[PDB]
């Protein structure tokens, strides 16, 4: 039970709860996100309708590192990801990523060791590159952990989301893929998202990271 | 999130909803017990004065075979134990094992190996012996797990509660110990209780069951 209120800029400042990031509706509760096929899966916002609007928006370069700050460690034991997409009309929109154009740019995988899964639930910060080819506009930027804690059933895994919201500069000419849409990304039924993390299948050979790989740009 | 209503008797047999487990309060919403403190950490009952009264007493010998089915597997992560007390004035009395009288029979116990703890999350029907030395009496056979998914904060651990009433008939002379108060038993700060099982301190040997040591009878 966490949220990501703060953006991580460029030079390193952790700015502003929800200064650069919209909103969440966990913003006191920090309760998770269930149901992969509900609109409110794709950014998580107080208000789906008026958050996008009540957000800034942060100017970066493509090649940026950047991250969000968690309001504590991020404690349960999941699969990390940063997806982007295009955000059209502008990043403060809230038809923002509402179509198949989000791509990841980053994840972190438990690691596989001796038949059982290894994780890291002590990061509090989770920084990471905008890739240098991506070109130049504005764009969502959605971290998302899914906790596995409770994941052996259906609808079990929790996920943490946050959407900053980006204008990017001195970009390239980069076509990200592959694209996907959220909701849309994932099933519920992925074997890394619907999965017994303590006692795996008998020809588990590593975690399988659900929907798209990581965009090499 | 689940219960212990159905007592296994010594032929086999899964009894019904509630008949001879005192009822618990979580029996809808298969919530935990938090709090080691508490009165209701002893039984959990629906009603701490009047559900032992509607409650049976099961009929067993010394040496029998017998155990809990839960509502669903046993899912959660953690450590697994049955206790017993002399239950006085009766098995169906609120006022039984509200003293220094309870003693361990039975555990199950997450194993510890290249420095990670593995643990069996696929258990639904927990069956064990009565210790054939345990004398003649009314007794309470209180089964606990201590769900430890997210035990790495004060009051995280998660307690799942059923106490069965029993009558054991063809007992030997025994002298059960060491004996404990429940609540009294745990503090919440035992390094079986508070602890990050994804994420374990440099100086862990392996895993401390808390509590007293099973009384081999
Ligand atoms: C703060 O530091 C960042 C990261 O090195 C730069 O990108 C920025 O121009 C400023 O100097
Ligand atoms: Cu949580
Ligand atoms: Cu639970």
């Amino acid at each position: 039970h966490y949220t990501f209120p703060d953006f991580i800029e460029p030079s390193g400042t952790v700015t502003g709860d929800w200064v650069y990031v919209r909103e969440t509706q966990n913003h006191y509760s920090n309760g998770p996100v269930t149901d992969v096929t509900s609109p409110e899966f794709r950014c998580y916002e107080l208000d789906l309708q008026n958050t996008a609007g009540q957000t800034q928006t942060a100017t970066v370069s493509a090649g940026d590192t950047v991250g969000f700050k968690a309001n504590s460690a991020i404690y349960h034991p999941g699969y990390l990801d940063v997806m982007m997409s295009p955000a059209s009309p502008a990043a403060n929109s809230p038809e923002a990523g509402t179509g198949q154009t989000w791509f990841k740019i980053y994840e972190e995988k438990p690691q596989f060791e001796n038949g059982q899964l290894v994780f890291d639930t002590t990061q509090q910060e989770v920084t990471f590159t905008i890739p240098k080819s991506l070109p130049s506009g504005q764009y969502l930027l959605r971290i998302e952990q899914i906790a596995l804690h409770v994941a052996s059933s259906y609808g079990g895994a929790q996920f943490y989301i946050g959407c900053a919201q980006l204008n990017v500069e001195n970009g390239g000419n980069g076509t990200p893929g592959p694209l996907v849409s959220i909701p849309g990304v994932y099933t519920g039924y992925e074997p890394g998202i619907l999965i017994n993390i303590y006692n795996l299948p008998k020809n588990f050979t590593g975690y399988p990271a659900p929907g798209p790989a990581v965009w090499q740009g």
